[PDB]
């Protein structure tokens, strides 16, 4: 209601290809003192028609506080299912809808607060839809069953300054540690980036030449078991620039010339759940 901006509402939006078990649905946003309420809706239609079926219905109720999940088929609205509402009028919302192939996972503020069961075709979900009292920031669809250890090369720049590399993840609820490590052409490890929860720090450093050197740490875990986190690697001129959450966990000065940075692994004790070039 401020600044329309980019995803003005009523927002809609046509997907590429049907929603699919692994992939996610990242909607961010925020709201004003007199919000009353807003929806995310995942559903079906043509391309104009809107309506037919709604696999999965949000409602985030400011009044009645609370968030409320619902399914719309064959003309019908089935039995609501409700979770408390955290958010007070005011204050950014950040809402994150996995599908699987048994119910869809339904986190708020990356903490996972419901699993709805699906009661309709996953495949019938062609459209999703945001309205109501938010200013939506952020919008994001993708991602996929990332298997860890993970292996993979990056782009054709890869990271390079000026370019970011965006990693959505969940630490294990019983996991230890896991790294990411950002590597050049021969192997080496420009960035080494190693969550270490036995040891409440996270470890920076890099490997050349089969060597590990002096090693980064200190500036409190800002992760936690168990919770979502939005890990965003700022490939600088003289630096990384480490993100944890929208907030610079750390600056890791390059050892290593930027540049070819084509290469990247996940490992330990962790669940990928979205891998992004920016
Ligand atoms: C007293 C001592 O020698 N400490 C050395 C430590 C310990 O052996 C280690 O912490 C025991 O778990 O190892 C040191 O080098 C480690 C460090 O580079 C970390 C950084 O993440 O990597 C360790 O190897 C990891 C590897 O990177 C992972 O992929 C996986 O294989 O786990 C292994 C460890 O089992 C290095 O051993 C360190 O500083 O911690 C060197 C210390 O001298």
């Amino acid at each position: 209601m401020a600044t329309e901006t980019n995803y003005p509402v009523p927002y809609r939006s046509k997907l590429t290809e049907p929603f699919e078990p692994g992939q996610t649905l990242i909607i961010k946003g925020k709201t004003a003192e007199d919000s009353v309420r807003f929806t995310i809706n995942l559903h079906n239609t043509s391309a104009d028609f809107s309506g037919n079926d709604v696999p999965l219905h949000i409602s985030v109720r400011f009044d009645e506080g609370k968030i409320v999940f619902n399914t719309f088929s064959k003309g019908e609205w089935g039995k609501e299912e409700r979770k408390s509402n955290p958010y007070k009028k005011g204050d950014d919302i950040d809402i994150r809808i996995r599908a699987h192939d048994s119910k869809f996972s339904i986190s708020v503020d990356q903490k996972e607060v419901k699993e709805y069961e699906h009661r309709v075709p996953l495949s019938s979900v062609t459209h999703f839809s945001v309205d109501g009292d938010i200013l939506i920031t952020y919008i994001h669809w993708g991602g996929k069953y990332y298997p860890v250890p993970y292996e993979s090369g990056l782009a054709g720049d890869g990271l390079a300054p000026g370019k970011s590399l965006l990693i959505f993840a969940t630490p294990e609820k019983k996991g230890k540690r896991f790294h990411i490590n950002l590597l050049k052409k021969n192997g080496d490890i420009a960035l080494h980036f190693n969550p270490r929860f036995d040891e409440k720090a996270i470890v920076r450093n890099s490997l050349i030449s089969g060597e590990w050197g002096n090693e980064e740490r200190e500036g409190k875990n800002p992760l936690e078991k168990g919770i979502g986190c939005d890990l965003e690697f700022r490939n600088e001129e003289y630096a990384f620039q480490i993100y944890v959450d929208g907030e610079r966990f750390a600056t890791y000065a390059h050892r290593l010339d930027p540049h070819d940075i084509n290469g990247l692994q996940i490992g330990g004790d962790v669940e990928v759940t979205g891998i992004q070039m920016v």
